[PDB]
């Protein structure tokens, strides 16, 4: 492995497709080699271009504007923050030389619902709810019957929870048609009763794949709010959730650290989606690894070896997620949200008009119990305005 | 603490003074609580100029020049990452209201020898080597004669060993005293100290009082350190006394900050040397063997935050990439086998290099510091420097 300087003529060149909280991390571990990092958005001083050598501006659903930026810029990596994104130029793009991260193929694979769920269910028989796909409301009311109350819906291509409704009676159903359209497509999942999920953070390298001690985390709204780690699990639930994820991620193909999500029951193991990339429960890494998901995913994908991975002891993290609307965010009482064994992380994203993640509050503790309280005592110490 | 939102009109605005690679993480921290920052050097393209918001070239020794780039961009904190800079303008723009970190009197007294070594051993009444200060050879050949032999001879305004002359015999004096013309016209003689080891103690100065990191120990050659460990084995009394020169030094100086208390130890006895107001290039130990790095930690103390509590995770070490050539567009080969299992690298940035220059940094953890130390020497050393 070979790096240039950045800004010199031997610089290896690295654009960020979504410059968002996880994109800002990934540039500012690139920075710390040296590496040349231009960071690309739907909108202005998106968090990775406050630390990013050069950014632009585009749709990055739009193929042709990808190309363009693309053969601007001539970067040697394209490393996608986000699932919608232009996947059919990346696989051009790929063809044409550039290294996609993971690879072109995994993100058209988890760019939508189906690709992923056939894949991970259909050809590699990993276990997963039960689910139909409907593309009609009445295609939509029999996946329904067939599948069973209670049971989730979601359109295809969404994240963060949006447009998804948890279906207890065919009284719902109208709404939560509506409710997905405004998220065409869309799945209809069996209801998993887990004992607790988890994000299995697996990193495929030159040396191998490599695993970081399970990530626990408690959603709301189908959004995640606070994440820890290490969350406890069985032995054999362990080795089961780490066969999947070898197998999902050595599937999807490429170098890069992918966010497993999986549900244990006991000593079982579901698996539910995956992010070719880092995963926003993973911010917890920012204080509970030596390397966090982000360093190693840049370690990954410029095809260094792990080597391996150390974990400090119990952490937490917790959501900064504010609801107002404000193009001037101010932050107060800071100094009631950081202390011993507690930092946060403020954003930069310079608006907001409803709900929207600013920051994150991190603790360690001599038990997951204390530091997830730390995490979220400090997240709400701090004081919003705009 | 308010804080604002980095490139909004109420953002919080911090301006270093001085681009280099701790001036680089100082910049990475700040970004991470999304302050705004504007990264000021000599020359383009600096280190931390590539992490900041924006950045500007000026010659930091013109007073005017500060005072126009300050006044162009309105901080809320200057922060000097080194001893190069018109301190008189600091002092001046402190007091029309600008906030200088640590305090602007901190950094006048340490930029220059004859304030600092008189605050400390004559005002603080500490231990420090012997010493003079002199104007003219005619001074200066009588102080080392005051002295003895070996000595030190030291501008009053020099850094990385730059205009020093280590001094053994009375031949030298030709030299001795036209080298400390060389860099920086005002000596120090001090006398030599024969130290069982050297340690550099990270003080952090904030809203909740001094905290102390674990002390960082170090091997320096040609005036640049060369490997940084931690934590550096001594007695809890030793430890103790240096704590205690630590915390009396930096509470003179005042402010909020990290600050590196350079000191010797011999036995049970601490002697104090100098002090940086400001991160210690040694102590990039710290970016792998604490929760909070050296940067993180003068961050939170100048925004006013409160420290709490320091944790350090065992056997630590740091080890520079140092290369010597000349080039424009320097490339690093064989960085495969310079990472792995507790081991990890940080590569600066640096437009250019033309001589020995310091292009990065290798850091590692194990089981002993020793260990550590081969770790990390090793790690540095699989790095091919190419030009
Ligand atoms: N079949 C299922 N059974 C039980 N719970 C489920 C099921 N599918 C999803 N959930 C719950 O809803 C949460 C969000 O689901 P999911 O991750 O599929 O949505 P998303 O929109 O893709 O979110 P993101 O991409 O941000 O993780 C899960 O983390 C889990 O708590
Ligand atoms: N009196 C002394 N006795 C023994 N060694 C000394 C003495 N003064 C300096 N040294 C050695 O030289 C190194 C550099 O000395 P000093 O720190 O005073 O120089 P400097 O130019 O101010 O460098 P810097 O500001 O970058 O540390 C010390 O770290 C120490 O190893
Ligand atoms: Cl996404
Ligand atoms: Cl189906
Ligand atoms: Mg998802
Ligand atoms: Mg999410
Ligand atoms: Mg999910
Ligand atoms: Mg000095
Ligand atoms: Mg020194
Ligand atoms: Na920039
Ligand atoms: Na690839």
């Amino acid at each position: 492995t070979l790096l240039g300087t950045a800004l010199r003529p031997a610089a290896t060149r690295v654009m960020l497709l979504g410059s968002g909280e996880l994109g800002k991390e990934v540039a500012i571990e690139c920075q710390r080699l040296g590496v040349e990092v231009i960071a690309v958005d739907r909108y202005a001083d998106a968090p990775a271009m406050h630390v990013a050598h050069r950014s632009h501006v585009i749709n990055m659903l739009d193929g042709d504007a990808l190309r363009r930026v693309v053969e601007l810029e001539k970067p040697h990596y394209i490393v996608p923050e986000i699932e919608a994104i232009a996947t059919d130029m990346l696989i051009q793009l790929e063809e044409e030389g550039l290294n996609v991260v993971p690879c072109a193929r995994a993100t058209k694979l988890t760019m939508n619902r189906e690709g992923i769920r056939r894949l991970a269910a259909e050809e590699l028989q990993l276990p997963t709810s039960t689910y139909r796909f409907a593309d009609s409301e009445s295609l939509f009311r029999e996946a329904v019957a067939d599948i069973g109350y209670p049971c989730i819906v979601k359109p295809v291509m969404s994240s963060s929870g949006k447009g998804q409704t948890f279906i207890r009676s065919a009284e719902q159903l109208a709404q939560a048609w509506k409710y997905a359209q405004q998220g065409g497509r869309v799945i209809v999942e069996g209801v998993v009763k887990f004992d607790f999920e988890i994000t299995l953070l697996t990193v495929s390298a030159v040396d191998g794949v490599h695993f970081c001690a399970p990530v626990g985390h408690r959603q709301e709204d189908g959004d995640y709010r606070e994440s820890w780690q290490p969350q406890q699990m069985s032995p054999l639930a362990l080795e089961r959730a780490q066969e999947i994820a070898r197998k999902v991620v050595l599937a999807l193909g490429g170098y890069g650290l992918f966010g497993v999500e999986l549900f244990v029951c006991g000593d079982e193991v579901i698996f539910s989606e995956v992010s070719p990339r880092p995963h926003d429960t993973g911010m917890v890494t920012l204080i509970s690894q030596d390397l966090s998901e982000f360093a190693l995913h840049v370690r990954a994908f410029l095809g260094l070896p792990v080597g391996g991975i150390r974990q400090y002891g119990p952490a937490a993290s917790a959501v900064i997620l504010p609801q107002l609307t404000s193009q001037n965010v101010t932050f107060d009482n800071v100094q009631n949200a950081v202390g011993a064994d507690l930092q946060i992380r403020l954003f930069g994203k310079p608006e907001i008009d409803g709900s929207r993640r600013l920051g994150v509050a991190l603790a360690t503790a001599e038990s997951v119990v204390d530091a997830i309280e730390r995490a979220k005592h400090a997240a709400g110490q701090v004081k919003v305005q705009g």
